[PDB]
């Protein structure tokens, strides 16, 4: 069966493509969802791509990915340097966790120390590169 | 076509020989071939070089700066320890992608941080040797 991958975007990402397109790119979150779904499907993956500004909703999704042993690509957005609850929930995942940021945040994520790996600064392509890693490192 | 420089620092010459259970069984020589194959596939040329010498790495980075070529850099044992390397990289006009095989944020970061991360285009850590191939894909799509 095709590998289910959850792609979770946190606060601010709802404004992707609308807010500061000269910094984070012109692609909207809707277009990002479609691009990720297409590329995942090409790789034999099923991407479940969601955005929320609610910490509670993000935790809720992470908990389901934990129980289901499904990989997660997480861009915590505005919660990246603030939510300990996200860190704590992600610590319970039993499949890979790839943290992704569009911009190079380094120019102290709670998530990075507990993620499998991290991709930052590579734009929206970072999500696609994370998919390609998972396609090669998680089996069906 | 585009020429990409992959530069590997100290320790990376022992890839596949040192702690293969941690960094993988693929040797640096085999990594070169994997990178070369992927660059052929993507329509890029890749030059892959490794040295344990900081001075040698600085020379290669200065040369990439003068040539205006992109750099994929795994500073290896110099990651947390060479300001000079960062200064050299600051003069690169083409993209700079930092790659680490291991997730450096998980293993040994208490005080110390990568010097390169703030000035890199982007960073890939923890994705194993595939991280190099992923960085190549980024470069192919971006010039
Ligand atoms: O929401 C954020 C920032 O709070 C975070 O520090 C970086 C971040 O996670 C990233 O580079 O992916 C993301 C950056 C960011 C924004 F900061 C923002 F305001 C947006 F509208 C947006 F689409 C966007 F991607
Ligand atoms: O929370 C859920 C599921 O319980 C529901 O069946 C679908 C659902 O509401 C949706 O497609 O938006 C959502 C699916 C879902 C998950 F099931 C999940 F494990 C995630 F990690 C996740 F990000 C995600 F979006
Ligand atoms: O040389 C290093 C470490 O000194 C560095 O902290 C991380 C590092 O840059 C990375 O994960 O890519 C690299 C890790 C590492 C090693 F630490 C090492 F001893 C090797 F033989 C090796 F091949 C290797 F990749
Ligand atoms: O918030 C805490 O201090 C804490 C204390 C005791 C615990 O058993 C515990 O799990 C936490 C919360 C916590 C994590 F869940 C976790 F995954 C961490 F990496 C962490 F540092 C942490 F501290
Ligand atoms: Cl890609
Ligand atoms: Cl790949
Ligand atoms: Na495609």
């Amino acid at each position: 069966s095709e590998l289910i991958v959850n792609v979770i975007n946190g606060p601010n990402l709802g404004r992707l493509g609308r807010r500061e397109p000269a910094v984070y790119g012109g692609t909207t979150h809707d277009e990002l969802v479609a691009l990720i779904e297409r590329e995942a499907a090409e790789l034999g993956l099923k991407a479940v791509v969601r955005q929320s500004d609610s910490e509670a909703q993000l935790l809720d999704w992470i908990h389901q990915a934990a129980d289901a042993a499904e990989p997660v690509i997480l861009n915590a957005g505005g919660l990246t340097h603030t939510s300990v609850a996200l860190r704590n929930a992600c610590a319970e995942l039993s499949a890979p966790l790839i943290e992704v940021h569009i911009s190079n945040v380094h120019a102290h994520s709670y998530l990075s120390p507990i993620a499998t790996g991290v991709i930052v600064g590579l734009g929206i392509q970072g999500y696609l590169l994370a998919l390609r890693y998972l396609a090669e490192h998680v089996g069906t």
